[PDB]
């Protein structure tokens, strides 16, 4: 029974837990309600715009977005198309920790893939056709 604010905040929290499928699928289901959608995308917008030490907000928000564009509301797709700039800037996201370790690498990878997916509307439609 968790609120949508708490669910989306926990899913994208700054910690090393990756969002659970349980959580991604509940988000996806909730994305079909216009009020929940507002809440989910509000938080994801904030977190995708984070930088530097808060890279985990980005990485996780990207995972959520990647799941929503396949399993959530068609509005999740339209949102990414409307805010495509945010996603595209993430293909070059950098954060080197003070040990000289690139944490951005996986974000780049995912952002490159999601931009690719978004631009290949026929492939995206095929995937979306398999959702329940």
């Amino acid at each position: 029974y968790s609120s949508t604010q708490v669910l989306v905040r926990d899913a994208t929290a700054n910690d090393s837990r990756t969002p659970s499928i349980d959580t991604l699928d509940d988000l996806a289901q909730r994305s079909y309600d216009s009020v929940d959608f507002f809440e989910i995308m509000d938080m994801l917008d904030k977190r995708l715009n984070d930088k530097g030490k808060y890279w985990r907000h980005v990485a996780k928000s990207l995972t959520v977005l990647d799941y929503l564009v396949r399993f959530g509301s068609e509005n999740c797709v339209l949102w990414c198309r409307e805010n495509f700039y945010v996603i595209k800037t993430l293909r070059e996201f950098r954060h080197e920790n003070e040990s000289g370790f690139d944490e951005g690498q996986i974000i780049r990878v995912k952002a490159k893939e999601l931009v690719s997916l978004l631009n290949d509307e026929e492939r995206l439609r095929e995937e979306r056709s398999m959702n329940t």
